RNA sequence: GGGCGUUAAGUUGCAGGGUAUAGACCCGAAACCCGGUGAUCUAGCCAUGGGCAGGUUGAAGGUUGGGUAACACUAACUGG
């Protein structure tokens, strides 16, 4: 997965500091992260079926915490979507 | 005894009758063989030139939008 010194850096980027390792704009930053090296991946291993429900999962996932921002403070969730370049 | 012979003059011209070989009384095939002449018609090819008013259909490709985790997909446009 991802290594700890790239995780380390979102969570410095996204959270009030370094140990703020479990706020919602970190968690979905870094399954963000893992989710477009992992496009990588499976560009060239369209036949790992397997890896990818674990793939599914990180973006079902961050869907959820996605929601759950944007209910509870749309405006931290515009600035993560727009920071994140997601939506479209 | 029997067969063929012995006891009939022939031959050389000339005219004629027939026959033979020859086109052999005249005309007439379809064809076979040999040597030439023809691709100015037409068949196919080769080189070099020319021609197809006007009106339709609107493939691939591309751009943008929506869409998808990402592809799929999808709309308009462009394209010809
Ligand atoms: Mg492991
Ligand atoms: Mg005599």
């Amino acid at each position: 997965s991802l290594s700890t010194e790239a995780t380390a850096k979102i969570v410095s980027e996204f959270g009030r500091d370094a140990n703020d390792t479990g706020s919602t704009e970190v968690q979905v930053a870094l399954l963000t992260a893992q989710i477009n090296h992992l496009q990588g991946h499976f560009a060239e291993h369209k036949k790992d079926h397997h890896s990818r429900r674990g793939l599914l999962r990180m973006v079902s996932q961050r869907r959820k915490l996605l929601d759950y921002l944007k209910r509870k403070d749309v405006a931290r969730y515009t600035q993560l979507i727009e920071r994140l370049g997601l939506r479209r």
